[PDB]
């Protein structure tokens, strides 16, 4: 069921959530990444999210706890319903077009440090008209063909 390739992609996320890297994920660290994802969860909401895999009585999300969680949540290529939700994250201008500048802003905020050329490569990957901007149609385009 769980392949090595999937585990490697999950471990990357765990390393992003852990700010000090103590092995567990508190509500503070959990809400830091969720904030840059266009979401705004409260203290009470962040607590319930942790309880999903918390059954040892620690109130945090350890390494094996997150791995199991990301396995049942991250399904790689999601449906169109979730695709629209993530599309509005990279497009903070709400115009429907995601340029290089916009994309690089969200990437750096997420914690992924990249250069300008790296962003231009991701943009042209989903771009069908080669205009530097990626709309909703082009967003799904990269989910069906790289
Ligand atoms: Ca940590
Ligand atoms: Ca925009
Ligand atoms: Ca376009
Ligand atoms: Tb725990």
């Amino acid at each position: 069921q769980l392949t090595e390739e999937q585990i490697a992609e999950f471990k990357e996320a765990f390393s992003l959530f852990d700010k000090d890297g103590d092995g567990t994920i508190t509500t503070k660290e959990l809400g830091t990444v969720m904030r840059s994802l266009g979401q705004n969860p409260t203290e009470a909401e962040l607590q319930d999210m942790i309880n999903e895999v918390d059954a040892d009585g620690d109130g945090t999300i350890d390494f094996p706890e997150f791995l199991t969680m990301m396995a049942r949540k991250m399904k790689d290529t999601d449906s169109e319903e979730e695709i629209r939700e993530a599309f509005r994250v990279f497009d903070k201008d709400g115009n429907g077009y995601i340029s290089a500048a916009e994309l690089r802003h969200v990437m750096t905020n997420l914690g992924e440090k990249l250069t300008d050329e790296e962003v231009d490569e991701m943009i042209r990957e989903a771009d069908i008209d080669g205009d530097g901007q990626v709309n909703y149609e082009e967003f799904v385009q990269m989910m069906t063909a790289k």
